[PDB]
């Protein structure tokens, strides 16, 4: 009648082969002696030998003050109906801290099944000897999807904070790293994971910034669940018989992987990273006073459009980047998660920093048109003959637009970086074409006066730039037919462009500019980066850096002769330019289909320990461009006393 | 030495007060008899009494493919390391489908302690005779946040969408309506309910939309969970001993729910919107086209800024439509989920079709001006003596500004009605600003022809409204002192642009203008809508249809009198403005803090079963604008033979 009942005392670290059947439940009695300075970790694994699908084993564990429960082989599922099944299960036991300095605790397994034939299974309860993680040192384990894995981290003496970085030399089984708190129970199951806590989906890195304000018992759980399917990390799925009834034998997949928690950046990285961004944009600014003092001594439609999209990209981002603050799904967000240094709300707090760098130098410019202006004005009272005749007719509107653009990029791409994205990117890099585009109209609009109704020539063309990153946006990751067809289609502007400037250099001309066009085009067909607005940025430059050099080419041709003062300005702000498509170069693939994809790109801070590359390309960027600012400004300042060349050039 | 078991044969609906310590388990196998074509409930439900915190109960339901298992008295978290604690729980059992026409299936419950004192429990059993739904039957409930129910629904002969409409009439309790599908387990627990299917969080209202091509079973669970604290529901914490180490009892807060599931439209109330929409609005270019045959025979800016928006809208909407599409938390979009017709992707397709009257009704208008224009050049080949003084200068360029912006509006909100939204609202209200300012243009570059430069004057004020919306924006749920600040600045705009237009009337001109914004003011302080710029919209017309009346009352008292051909477009134009703000004003308030409140205001469809009520008022808006249109193109049709009148006016 009554099931058999067998109660039998069990040890750690010693298999048990026994079995069960419909009348039939064995439960074994374990208990070990638990320490306050010292927790371990008390680890359960099950494994059915050869079992048949008729009915599961049923495995519960009891403690004190916790119930936990499964069934061998465990079914987990997919997408599309599809079950996997495990024949191997493990979980590490969640225990609430000990009261007393050390006390017996006993827990209980319980195993019972309603098939009614034999079934052989295999029990083994180890303690752990590396549950409690060291700060500094990596360390190596194994996980899988019906084997889940937590460890402890406890904050050492006068650590505010720490980051914790996973790493995995392969890259697809997916995984889902948390960080919870030391409360029992811990959420490490495929849908109890995403509850609480912050989380972050990985290919082949996570990093996570922790600070115990966040956890006040100065301790937390780093919780490692793989996964039973790849799309979420970017990887197909087959499936011959997948999506049938019967589930799928999926044992046979494991990730390795390998956590380190490291301390993080203590308070004078900012110090000296502030310092260092103050020093060398001020260091401009009283370098041009000392100038000054030297050498004197021997319109509303750009603001507009930025105040139309600023409180756009203001409200969008921060609705946008307050879900990471409150839901800790951290791939959201695409930042640089290994050097990504908090402030207040703030993720990536040196991602703005460095965008100080168009602040200041699109300020100090607009400090130079305006002293050329009131110079300029100041001799108007003095009637020289030098009017419009003897130089060239000075035109500080479209000036003010350079100096002002400037100032408006340090603003929307680091308002970009408070959560870099797929529908934030247009912010930044595509009002770099404005810049783009002034520098080009100035070098045309000084040999030809009548431009005004050229100036709304460009700006239609700007917004079909736009417009073709949006073209480019729509697919992101479009196949070739895209990028081809766009790169065919730019080759038509390579001789189409080259024809209105155009005797043996002008012939000359057509060897280095289509090349670059042919140049540029391999590297993107190579590529095809998921970035696209920021590629198209680079043939921005690369052409107007070209064009810069035409202009000269033909001076270079004429009585018209380069003086020093401005032709300093030309190998230095060709210097910084090779300097910063360096830097800008390495952050290009370092934004993929997925998060997960997009984080094995992250590395390391470079200077100070704050900045990364592309904080080194918003301050090579703001340089250079200021840089080009004083060519196109102080380029033909030799022809001061000439009426001829200057009117008759174009 | 070994402990006591107790193995007990157990029946359905029967109570059992029973008691266990740390020497004593407690087994009862209970079972019962399951049909194919008709399923019911077990719902088992325990109850400790009067326990004292030392060590809970613990229970186990085991089957024969599922173990489940809990701890009574069950804790819950907070936010804060806030612990509620229940003294009774409660489950409906999973069970998967049946494979004989009946069998015999049993169950067993074990209870088991870790204390060392006699804790009495209590024990019920029960079968559920209301477990499947019926279609378009309401039934009642109840629900607490340790006890869940569930329950089925399988899917008629012939029916391939329901919507599945849950109501409560008491606020705070929350909840999480979860719809998955038949398979075990059941994801019905504060941390399981949002790993798959689709659900929403209520306060008093939620509907969701199921279709079968989800369900290859053809039948879903419906599953209400409660939860421990309200606040994702706009509701504030208390905590007087709360964030301390002890749990807090909860157990005395209950939910009642009610669940209809009812059928939706199933194919021709879209051919029946459809249709209406297309005849009523070809209605009006057959009208044109009768009055023309009858009465003959009797720039790149605003589209640039639009396509510099649109694409940005486009590309922001749908990479935020997509989480819903593929995440199924549909507390993303603020939609009118009681009239919300799927097609496609698009949730709310009818939200989509009411904007065909701006596309429709902009392109109409632009082939009357284009037909003005047309006509006028053809009689430039007569040479009559109206070339601008006998008339009055005829400047189309703003009135194809007017006609195209109609356009663009039935593409903004047709792009932003895919995912209504905070970050989002600003593409279509803000747009008919500019609509808005052009009606108001046209009357004074009407009396005052050299406003070339007065036309880039209000083009600064447009920002700055948009900028106050923005600044509204900052803090959408804002203090008083945001509002009564912002509606005393409102005061001082009240005679400020009074004076401009200023001899009787024109003291008696103070009196109607003034009180409409002290009007307004009122109903803007009483009740302080969380949508800001929808209610400045407001005060956008009602100034704007104000403005009318001015410049046809001075008209008025002239020897200009006011033929019918462009008067009877005066009172047209009114009665829909009309009707148009009372549609208007039903949906205002239908926005507020969070998702779960911003719900318990939708409502029922109107008009077909396909339009709601902001869906006629897309209808009449487009309706009225265009019947305003031509009353600033035909009212002065008079003065074609006059030109001292108009010359001398202003
Ligand atoms: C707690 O468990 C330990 C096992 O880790 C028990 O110690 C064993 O007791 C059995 C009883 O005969 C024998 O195998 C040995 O005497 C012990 N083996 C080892 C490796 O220590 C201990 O008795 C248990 N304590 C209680 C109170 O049950
Ligand atoms: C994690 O799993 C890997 C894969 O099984 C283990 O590496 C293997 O260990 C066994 C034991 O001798 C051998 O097959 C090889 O040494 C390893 N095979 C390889 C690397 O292909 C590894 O030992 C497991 N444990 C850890 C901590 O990594
Ligand atoms: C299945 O459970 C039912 C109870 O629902 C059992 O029927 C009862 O059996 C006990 C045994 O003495 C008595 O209370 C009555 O004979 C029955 N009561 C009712 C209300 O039916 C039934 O015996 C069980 N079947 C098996 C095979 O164990
Ligand atoms: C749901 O819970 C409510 C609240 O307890 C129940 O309504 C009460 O029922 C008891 C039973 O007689 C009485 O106190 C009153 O009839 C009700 N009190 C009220 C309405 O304040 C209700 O019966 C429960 N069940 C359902 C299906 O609603
Ligand atoms: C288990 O139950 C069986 C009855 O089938 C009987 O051998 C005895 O009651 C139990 N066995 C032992 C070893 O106690
Ligand atoms: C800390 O642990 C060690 C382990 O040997 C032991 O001295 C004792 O249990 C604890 N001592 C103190 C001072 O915490
Ligand atoms: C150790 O735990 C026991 C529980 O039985 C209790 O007496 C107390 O918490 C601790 N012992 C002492 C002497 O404090
Ligand atoms: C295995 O089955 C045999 C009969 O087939 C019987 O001895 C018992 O059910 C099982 N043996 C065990 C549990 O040792
Ligand atoms: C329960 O165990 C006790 C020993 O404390 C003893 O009465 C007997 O073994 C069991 N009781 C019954 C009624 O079988
Ligand atoms: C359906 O259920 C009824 C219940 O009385 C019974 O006829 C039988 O179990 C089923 N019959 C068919 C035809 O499915
Ligand atoms: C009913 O279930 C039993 C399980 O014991 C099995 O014989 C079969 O699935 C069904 N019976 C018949 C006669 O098909
Ligand atoms: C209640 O406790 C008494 C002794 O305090 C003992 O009879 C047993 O543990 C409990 N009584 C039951 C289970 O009937
Ligand atoms: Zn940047
Ligand atoms: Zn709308």
């Amino acid at each position: 009648g009554p099931k058999n009942v067998s109660q039998k005392d069990a040890e750690f670290e010693r298999t048990y082969v026994d079995e069960v059947n419909s009348e039939l439940v064995n439960i074994y009695t374990f208990n070990h002696t638990v320490t306050r300075n010292r927790t371990e970790g008390v680890r359960v694994s099950v494994n059915v030998l050869n079992k048949q699908k008729g009915a599961p084993l049923l495995f519960v564990v009891r403690q004190k003050e916790a119930v936990v429960s499964f069934q061998v082989p465990l079914i987990l599922r997919g997408m599309f109906q599809r079950k996997y099944l495990y024949q191997k299960v493990e979980r590490t036991l969640c225990q609430p801290p000990t009261k007393n300095e050390s006390e017996i605790q006993f827990f209980y397994v319980d195993v019972s099944t309603l098939s009614p034939v034999n079934t052989t299974y295999q029990l083994r309860v180890s303690r752990m000897d590396d549950f409690v993680l060291r700060t500094g040192e990596q360390f190596s384990f194994n996980t899988t999807a019906a084997q889940p894995q937590y460890f402890k981290y406890e904050f050492p003496e006068g650590v505010d904070s720490v980051i914790v970085k996973v790493t995995s030399n392969k890259a697809f089984p997916c995984s889902v790293i948390s960080i919870q708190d030391v409360l029992c129970p811990v959420y490490d199951l495929d849908n109890n994971v995403a509850f609480i806590g912050m989380y972050q989906t990985m290919t082949k890195k996570a990093a996570i910034t922790v600070q115990r304000k966040d956890f006040p018992s100065n301790s937390f759980y780093v919780v490692v669940v793989v996964k039973t399917e790849d799309q979420a990390c970017g990887g197909s799925l087959p499936f011959y018989p997948f999506a049938e009834d019967e589930p799928v034998d999926q044992g046979h997949r494991q990730k390795t992987l390998s956590v380190l928690v490291s301390q993080a950046v203590t308070s004078e990285a900012y110090v000296s990273g502030m310092l260092f961004c103050l020093g060398i944009f001020l260091s401009f600014y009283l370098l041009t006073v000392l100038l000054a003092c030297w050498e004197n001594w021997r319109f509303w439609n750009i603001a507009t459009i930025a105040v139309f999209y600023a409180l756009p990209v203001v409200q969008l981002v921060i609705t946008y980047q307050t879900v990471v603050n409150v839901t800790g799904n951290q791939d959201i967000c695409y930042y640089n998660f290994l050097c990504a240094h908090p402030l207040g709300n703030l993720s990536a707090f040196n991602n703005i920093l460095s965008n100080l760098g168009y602040i200041l130098l699109g300020l100090l410019f607009l400090l130079i048109i305006l002293q050329r202006e009131i110079n300029h004005n100041r001799a108007l009272l003095r009637n020289d003959l030098c009017a419009l005749e003897c130089g060239i007719p000075k035109h500080f509107g479209l000036f003010y637009a350079m100096g002002t653009a400037l100032m408006m990029e340090g603003l929307l791409s680091a308002c970009y970086h408070v959560c870099p994205n797929y529908t934030n990117f247009q912010f930044d890099t595509s009002f770099m074409y404005m810049i783009a585009g002034l520098c080009m109209l100035k070098l045309y609009q000084k040999r030809h006066p009548d431009i005004n109704a050229s100036a709304y020539s460009a700006y239609a063309c700007l917004a079909i730039v736009i417009f073709f990153s949006v073209l480019g946006v729509v697919f992101g990751k479009g196949n070739t037919a895209f990028w081809i067809v766009f790169s065919i289609i730019h080759i038509i502007a390579t001789l189409l462009l080259s024809t209105q400037l155009y005797y043996v250099d002008r012939m000359v001309l057509l060897v280095m500019g289509n090349v670059i066009n042919w140049s540029l085009a391999a590297y993107g067909l190579i590529m095809r980066p998921n970035d696209f607005a920021s590629y198209l940025l680079a043939i921005g430059i690369c052409n107007l850096l070209l064009y810069f050099a035409f202009y000269i080419i033909m001076k270079l041709r004429s009585g018209e002769r380069i003086k020093l003062i401005p032709l300093l300005c030309i190998v230095c702000t060709s210097v910084v330019w090779g300097f910063a498509l360096f830097f800008f170069f390495q952050g290009l693939s370092t934004w993929q289909k997925t998060p997960a994809e997009s984080r094995e790109h992250n590395r390391d801070c470079i200077l100070l320990d704050f900045f990364d590359d592309h904080d080194i390309w918003h301050f090579l960027s703001s340089i250079a461009m200021f840089g080009s600012f004083l060519v196109l400004l102080t380029l033909d300042d030799d022809l001061d006393t000439v009426q001829r060349d200057k009117i008759y050039v174009f």
